[PDB]
C-alpha cells in the first residue's frame, strides 16, 4: 500500500468528511478497498500515516464524520481517520 | 517502501539523531537503502510520512542533525527528514 492509493480510496469521502451527512456508496467502497490492502501491521502503520496526511489536508474536516465513518460503512476499520493519531500504536 | 522498513533502516541513526556527532556506517547504509527504495513520487511521499512519524518518535531529536544526516553520509536523500514537514509539498 502507498499514500497515493490511500488518497485515491478516500477522495470520494471528502464531501462527507468535510460537510457531514452520510459517506455514500463510493466512499464506503474506497474505505473497504483500503481496509483490504491494510491487512498486516506494517501495511496498517503505513496506511495510518498516509491517512493522517490526507486528514490534515483539510482544516474544515469534521471529527464526528471521521469518527462515525467506520460504523456508517459497516467496516472494522483497522486504521482510524484522525489528524492527530500516533500511528505507532497501530 | 513501508513504514516498518523506514523504522528499521533509521534505527541505527537514532544515536546521531538524538545526541549529534557523526552517523555510523549502519546509519548511512540504512539511509542509502531508503534513498533506493523511494523511486517513484508516490514512494517518496509514503517514505516522507513514515519518516515524519519516526522523527516525531523522539522529541530529544535535533532537527539540524536530521537535516545534515544525508550530507554527513555523502548521499543526496531524495526525501527530506523532518518532524513538521507537510509531505504533500515534496516532489
Ligand atoms: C478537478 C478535480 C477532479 C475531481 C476531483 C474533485 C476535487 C474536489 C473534491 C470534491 C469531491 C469529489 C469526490 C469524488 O472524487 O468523487
Amino acid at each position: 500500500v502507498t499514500c497515493g492509493q490511500v488518497d485515491a480510496n478516500l477522495a470520494p469521502c471528502v464531501p462527507f468528511l468535510t460537510q457531514g451527512g452520510e459517506p455514500g456508496a463510493a466512499c464506503c467502497s474506497g474505505v473497504k478497498t483500503l481496509n483490504g490492502n491494510a491487512q498486516s501491521p506494517d501495511d496498517r502503520k503505513t496506511a495510518c500515516n498516509c491517512i493522517k496526511a490526507a486528514a490534515n489536508r483539510y482544516p474544515n474536516l469534521k471529527d464526528d464524520a471521521a469518527q462515525s465513518l467506520p460504523s456508517k460503512c459497516g467496516i472494522s476499520l483497522n486504521v482510524p481517520i484522525s489528524r492527530t493519531i500516533n500511528c505507532d500504536t497501530i
